[PDB]
């Protein structure tokens, strides 16, 4: 059963949107304003309209999957915050000023360094393991589908409720979504993440991507990955569901891969690249992320 | 150590004023993390004379104390900038200082607030307290609001660092400039007196140089119409001549969360049955868009 009062019902006067922010199968996300009852104060905060209209009957099942998605509470989840239920759906939640991860990796290449790379990495898999103990399927994972919060801290988004590239074989072939399909989209996940936001399958369509991976064809070794992190990757990859890795032992490698960092990526010029120190990772945290939250895996 | 960010002045930019006290001049600005395109709204204060080398020495020892204080009801500061002046960087609070808010929602605030702001007010300066910090500028221009469930006090030892706010000062303090918890605690009782009034200005139109006097003759700032005799005796309670003769914050702590507890017992507010403490719902929002911060549960009424 989920706490009701954790998703706020808005009314249609509360808030404004106020710039596109993008799009995807489901709909346009815009950075909005919310002006609290009575107040003078405008909070900025992300609105997803959903692109159907939607009789009172269909918004009862929506109702359902957002007092659900209220209820996450994991320092590497994003939950849902209210709901506005005009015509078309809109959908609130908080705004992530340095956007999705797909696009922060990609306007940092290749200039971060192998212990950010690895400990998002970490998080994710903390995040994704969450949503497996409260069985939940994400069904949607990618880079895009994952906030940054701050440099320090990635939260995924959008999961519970096609994209064929990050989709495990049985997902193409079947329809069927498990938590073990969303690990093969953590292996795409993490190949976006090691070679900056690079696009899967580059130039093969869709149309044909179930054919290559009969054929036991997959996404490139990235240039900076040694042998170990690349065979995580191909692991997440495997056809028999079973065989995959499961989240709580990426959470081990991972953090295991984090304590050594140069041992298991190759960056040019990583000595020099920012590591975050106490001063700098206190600042962020004191101005825009107060939440509670687990140690980041430090370099031994 | 690693509580105070020493910033560049390329890194941030001061936009709007926002206000100006004694020591300084308060800007809305944005802190620009290097090799980031994300502007972060802060707050600047940019003190009112420029510094010498010598005096940087002295305005960091104390900065790194004031970013050391760690409260839920205390702001602390989070980086500073030494050129020819100081500048001083902390988190910017949209809803502005608590002196302002109560005079914007005047006559439309209800006990539950009121009472509860008294009560994180003192928390706070419990905690410099307990840390041996007296704040010396206690005002409701110096407590402010994160959300309207949420305040926090701003500005303590800035005082340190360096126009005298006479009608906020305990007797010893406009006397002999003697700074003490308790002096702290008579300002408590001014700042819980420009609540209650909604943010009426103390002593108005009465010339500071005649406020020791006032003070000498046992005169004080009258009983707020809300106020009811237990809660004006607490603030002239504050006001005692005889520093250990006021309460000790610890103590207004327990006497306010009693009151909390039944609010309309001790304010008399006209409509304050339709003003209540926002629900779970509206609480749980304001907290995620604004306030992940750990903190005490708000007394609630029995
Ligand atoms: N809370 C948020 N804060 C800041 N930016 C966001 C937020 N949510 C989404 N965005 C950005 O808006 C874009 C569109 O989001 P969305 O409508 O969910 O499509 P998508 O996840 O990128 N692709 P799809 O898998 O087809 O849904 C995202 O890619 C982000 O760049
Ligand atoms: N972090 C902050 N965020 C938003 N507004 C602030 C902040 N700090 C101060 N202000 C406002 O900036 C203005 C100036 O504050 P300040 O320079 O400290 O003088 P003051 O507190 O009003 N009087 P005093 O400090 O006692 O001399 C006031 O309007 C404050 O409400
Ligand atoms: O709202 C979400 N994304 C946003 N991006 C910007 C503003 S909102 C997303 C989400 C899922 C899980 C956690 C947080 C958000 N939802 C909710 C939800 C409830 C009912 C029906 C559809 C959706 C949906 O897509
Ligand atoms: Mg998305
Ligand atoms: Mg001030």
């Amino acid at each position: 059963a989920p706490n009701q009062a954790l998703l706020r019902i808005l009314k249609e006067t509360e808030f404004k949107k106020i710039k596109v922010l993008g799009s995807g199968a489901f709909g346009t996300v815009y950075k909005g304003l919310w002006i609290p009852e009575g107040e003078k104060v405008k909070i900025p905060v992300a609105i997803k309209e959903l692109r159907e209209a939607t009789s009172p009957k269909a918004n009862k099942e929506i109702l359902d999957e957002a007092y659900v998605m209220a209820s996450v509470d994991n320092p590497h989840v994003c939950r849902l915050l209210g709901i506005c239920l005009t015509s078309t759906v809109q959908l609130i939640m908080q705004l992530m000023p340095f956007g999705c991860l797909l696009d922060y990796v990609r306007e940092h290449k290749d200039n971060i360094g192998s212990q950010y790379l690895l400990n998002w990495c970490v998080q994710i898999a903390k995040g994704m393991n969450y949503l497996e103990d409260r069985r939940l399927v994400h069904r949607d994972l990618a880079a895009r589908n994952v906030l940054v919060k701050t440099p320090q801290h990635v939260k995924i988004t959008d999961f519970g409720l096609v994209p064929i590239k990050w989709m495990a074989l049985e997902s193409i072939l079947h329809r069927i979504y498990t938590h073990q399909s969303d690990v093969w989209s953590y292996g795409v996940t993490v190949w976006e993440l090691m070679t900056f936001g690079s696009k899967p399958y580059d130039g093969i369509p869709a149309s044909e991507i179930s054919s290559i991976l009969e054929k036991g064809e997959r996404l490139p070794q990235p240039p900076i990955c040694t042998i170990d992190v690349y065979m995580i990757m191909r692991k997440c990859w495997m056809i028999d569901a079973d065989s995959r890795p499961k989240f709580r032992e990426l959470i081990i490698e991972f953090s295991k891969m984090a304590r050594d960092p140069q041992r298991y990526l190759v960056i040019q010029g990583d000595e020099r690249m920012h590591l975050p120190s106490p001063t700098d990772s206190n600042f962020y945290r004191a101005l825009m992320d107060e939440e509670d939250m687990d140690d980041v895996v430090d370099a031994d």
